[PDB]
């Protein structure tokens, strides 16, 4: 798995699944400092780089990504936040102010789906915090025969789990998920989904999050 710094110039979308924050985090952060040294001495920086290790907020990080024009800027930027930012660290779990972020943003404007069908998994993991293993499981086909008769409670959802999604993971995987939203892409977007799965498998409700969103992107309008 050869490290994203390592490559060339000319990345696809698709081997950029390989850079972004949840796949790269582990779980420590380290001061910009060290990953500096770290990473200078493996030769995947150079001296060039080392004004983007200068401490800055996470808001502008990810602004300093999501506006990058340079796959190797973006790849850099992403690897620095995620490896030395303290809080994305809550992201592999449950709880932390950044969990409850996204939670309350999904939480507070729902999903329709959830109005006239609030038993359904989905829906308890969403309200509830509970029931978050089975929220693709559609037993007997309700979940789909609703969004099919109700297009636009279903445009509604999407966006507003895309935007969940987007929220939660800041940065390249916000690219990411714009580029896909933008070109169609759907068998993209459930690709790069089942790439966040694979990281964030302590992410209790995420993980329900994100079953949902890939689920959502079967049910084909
Ligand atoms: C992220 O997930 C995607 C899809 O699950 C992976 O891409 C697939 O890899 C298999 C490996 O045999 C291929 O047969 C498929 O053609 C690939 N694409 C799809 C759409 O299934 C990918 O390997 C995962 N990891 C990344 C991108 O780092
Ligand atoms: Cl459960
Ligand atoms: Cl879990």
């Amino acid at each position: 798995d050869e490290d994203c710094l390592s490559k060339d110039i000319k990345i696809t979308y698709q081997e950029l699944h390989n850079c972004i924050g949840p796949k790269i985090m582990g779980n420590t952060c380290v001061s910009k400092n060290e990953l500096y040294s770290d990473l200078f001495s493996k030769n995947l920086v150079t001296e060039y780089d080392k004004k983007y290790f200068e401490p800055d907020t996470v808001n502008d990080q990810f602004n300093k990504i999501e506006f990058a024009q340079d796959a190797h800027r973006m790849i850099l930027l992403e690897r620095i936040l995620y490896k030395t930012e303290c809080e994305m660290l809550s992201l592999k779990k449950n709880s932390g102010p950044y969990n409850v972020a996204w939670r309350t943003y999904l939480k507070n404007h729902n999903i329709d789906l959830c109005s006239r069908h609030n038993y359904k998994m989905i829906c308890q993991c969403i309200n509830t915090h509970s029931m978050c293993k089975n929220t693709d499981i559609d037993y007997n086909k309700e979940i789909e025969t609703y969004y099919k008769s109700n297009a636009a409670a279903y445009r509604a959802d999407l966006n507003t789990i895309m935007d969940t999604l987007k929220t939660a993971f800041r940065g390249l995987t916000k690219v990411l998920i714009e580029n896909y939203i933008e070109k169609d892409d759907s068998d993209a977007l459930k690709a790069l989904f089942s790439n966040i799965t694979d990281s964030v498998q302590d992410n209790y409700q995420m993980i329900g999050i994100l079953k949902f969103a890939s689920k959502l992107l079967d049910i084909n309008l």
